[PDB]
């Protein structure tokens, strides 16, 4: 059966990732703001459920967010979390929050033209660098290295920025709205190459066969619609402050 | 519950729109290919249900496609099928199998300059030619009329081309695939003008809580990640027969 989320306590699993959830340290404690924190109060306004959200520990990949929700341990999970045959075996996901892609990151000055360059061998593979558990892992095991593990393994973000900034690595893949995101805001010194690839979405995690499916994609939907989710793209992603 | 489709007949409803779903009479009996028939046969080799394929009578609506699914004359649709609000209050969707937008469509000279002269009045009402029934109907009534169905009623593209090219009417939307499709290939007289609108995505219409649900979208999915539908764009779309 269906039913509607009014009144109901949703553990909402969210993942750090500017300018979708961005962790302040306040005194002592934390406050979440960002896209995502957004879209809860517009879903939370709309529909009544009482929204719980909890912050995934650091380090915990996308893949781990996505297993954590699949063994109880969050109702819903909402990011930039892209949609995968792998992750639907075991969880659904709502319609579709946004199209995705991704682009290689890289440092200023580099000799590298695209995404030829890392499939002809320019780059040796042990200075790729990836994030484990995630979008970028499965697409570098299919196009690049036949399925060997043979990248740079990275936990994080801040450990993909920091080894390209000290020249541990070579590049590395983002989502397209984040790697625009901080190569205009945040590293002045990273910048984008080549073209875009693995075209995808991003969608809320929630489990299979979920008694709210459709209120949920009900209410996407009609934010999709009446442009809400247009405005919370341009108010997070829309600013430039890199020279 | 959930199960896989092998060895399931499904009846497919699909709807004539060139070239997702092409339709020849031959000596008496109808032919159908397209985009949509290439994407049946891929995911029949990969899932193994049996294909009962079935043609939508003529001048059937995008609504009324998806509301004979409703009442059980289909068991999936497969098209260019946009995923609305209203839509999932009645069927699922499965995972996206196209990004989509709606682009305006009009004689080559006319002069529009894109969606604000249709919100401010330059052309009267009657002469903006809407397919009821449609995703263009929807956006008219909630963005332009503010719900006056007071726009030239269309019941098939034939009738919009017709109407455009007899100068009945001044402009119509279409989706973007289908609209550079047929300016670029079949009407060289027509053109689009004006930024996309509507951000969207096509899906296969399912019943709600289908048994099926999970077997569909991780085969979709894995089309995606390995590039058939990519290819399939490629081989439907990419021809400019127009000079
Ligand atoms: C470029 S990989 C970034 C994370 C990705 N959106 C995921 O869900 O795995
Ligand atoms: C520009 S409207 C074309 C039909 C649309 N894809 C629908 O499903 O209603
Ligand atoms: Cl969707
Ligand atoms: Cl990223
Ligand atoms: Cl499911
Ligand atoms: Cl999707
Ligand atoms: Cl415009
Ligand atoms: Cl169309
Ligand atoms: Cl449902």
């Amino acid at each position: 059966g269906s039913a509607r989320l009014k009144g109901i306590t949703l553990r909402i699993g969210v993942i750090e990732s500017v300018p979708f959830t961005i962790v302040a340290n306040v005194i002592n404690t934390t406050k979440l703001t960002g896209y995502v924190l957004d879209l809860i109060e517009y879903l939370r306004d709309k529909m009544g459920f009482v929204a719980d959200v909890q912050l995934a520990p650091p380090n915990t990949s996308y893949t781990g967010l996505v297993l954590a929700l699949a063994n109880g341990d969050y109702d819903i999970a909402i990011g930039d979390i892209t949609v995968t045959s792998a992750r639907r075996e075991i969880v659904a996901f709502s319609n579709s929050i946004s199209d995705n892609s991704m682009r290689i990151l890289m440092r200023k000055g580099t000799l590298i033209d695209g995404m030829d360059d890392l499939k002809n061998g320019k780059i040796p593979y042990n200075r790729i660098g990836i994030r484990i558990g995630t979008a970028g892992e499965d697409y570098y095991l299919r196009e690049i290295s036949g399925g060997s593990r043979n990248f740079y393994p990275l936990k994080s973000r801040q450990e993909m920025y920091d080894s390209l900034l000290a020249g541990i690595i070579d590049v590395s893949f983002m989502d397209i709205g984040t790697a625009e995101y901080v190569t205009n805001n945040i590293y002045c010194n990273l910048t984008l190459v080549g073209e875009d690839f693995d075209k995808s979405t991003f969608g809320i995690v929630t489990p299979k066969e979920w008694l709210y499916a459709k209120d949920l994609d009900v209410n996407i939907l009609s934010l999709r619609e009446t442009g809400i989710l247009d405005n919370l793209k341009k108010k997070w992603f829309q600013t430039k402050a890199c020279p």
